[PDB]
């Protein structure tokens, strides 16, 4: 089998992706935020706490003759930005693009952080990263694609993310027509749960490339490429104006500049970053300060491939029983 679904920005500075997924029997469509930095899929629902749901479609079990619920599992998640949900957990059938997994477990939110509710965008994630990072306890469930894997043509999904503008994600198959070039694969860890893999070094714009190891985590939920101070000052050090405002909560430059490219090596090839895509606008509305789309991963932890990067690429999720991460230009 495949699946093969359009995923669209939310907003004009590409944010975030949303995805239609049906749930349940009849189908719920609710648009997810297919995400290879966690494992849980969860959205807002009929049990959802009412002041916390603000134009989000929601999913109601009740209504759904495939829905069981999944007796004494609950969730809960924290992400790196210090948002939560948590809840309650049914099996249903859920499909993506035509790829169907029955008895996928759909985590139904009863709170979420008020930065969720904020997103009425948003109806809730699908976890892509590895099903070890799943929350669902006492007993941890699969992600849709380690589920959906067996039935697939091949174990992969890819990831074809557009800059202001729609991209692809599809499970079972390469798209050879979606992408320049070849596709250059490099290892990864699942040590960590994640996607992490080790890019090769770095540019900056027209500038010389830097050979030096990155490890960091291929993350298509996060909107920015965190990187290390060391990488992220030489970049901007060659935007006229730039600065880290400590206020504002990173690099910040001047609205009039011309942002440069950003190179990142996957083996010996390179995927280049055109620098409008690190442009994030204005600060608050009218202000001529624009936010960049390089910061440093100095207190996150791990560095973050996030959407600037990825959306650059044609990513392939190489879900073997030694999985790879494949990149192309595009
Ligand atoms: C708060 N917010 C809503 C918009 C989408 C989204 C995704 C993640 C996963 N990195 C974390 C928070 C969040």
């Amino acid at each position: 089998s495949t699946g093969s679904a359009t995923t669209t920005p939310i907003d004009s500075l590409d944010d975030a992706y949303i995805t239609p997924v049906q749930i349940g029997t009849p189908a719920q469509t609710l648009n997810l935020d297919f995400d290879t930095g966690s494992s849980d899929l969860w959205v807002f629902s009929s049990e959802t706490t009412a002041s916390e749901v603000d134009g989000q479609t929601i999913y109601t079990p009740s209504k759904s003759t495939t829905a069981k619920l999944l007796s004494g599992a609950t969730w809960s998640i924290s992400y790196g930005d210090g948002s939560s949900s948590s809840g309650d957990v049914y099996t249903d059938t859920v499909s993506v693009g035509g790829l169907t997994v029955t008895g996928q477990a759909v985590e139904s939110a009863k709170k979420v952080s008020s930065s969720f509710t904020e997103d009425s965008t948003i109806d809730g994630l699908l976890g892509l990263a590895f099903s070890t990072l799943n929350t669902v306890s006492p007993t941890q469930q699969k992600t849709f694609f380690d589920n959906a894997k067996a039935s697939l043509d091949s174990p992969v999904f890819t990831a074809d993310l557009g800059y202001h503008a729609p991209g692809t994600y599809n499970f079972g198959f390469i798209d050879t027509t979606a992408y320049t070039g070849s596709i250059t694969y490099t290892a990864v860890s699942t040590k960590q749960g994640f996607w992490e893999w080790t890019s090769t070094g770095y540019a900056v714009g027209s500038g010389t490339f830097k050979s030096t190891s990155i490890d960091g985590i291929a993350d298509t939920g996060t909107t920015l490429l965190y990187l290390p101070a060391t990488v992220v000052s030489a970049y901007w050090a060659q935007v006229s104006g730039a600065k880290s405002s400590s206020s504002v909560g990173g690099y910040v430059f001047p609205c009039s500049a011309t942002l440069p490219s950003f190179t990142f090596g996957v083996g010996s090839a390179r995927i280049v970053i055109p620098g409008d895509y690190i442009d994030f606008g204005p600060i608050s509305t009218g202000s001529s300060s624009c936010f960049g789309g390089i910061q440093s991963s100095a207190g996150i932890g791990i560095n973050i491939f996030g959407d600037v990067a990825l959306k650059a690429a044609f990513v392939v999720f190489n879900g073997a029983t030694t999985p790879t991460l494949g990149f192309a230009s595009k």
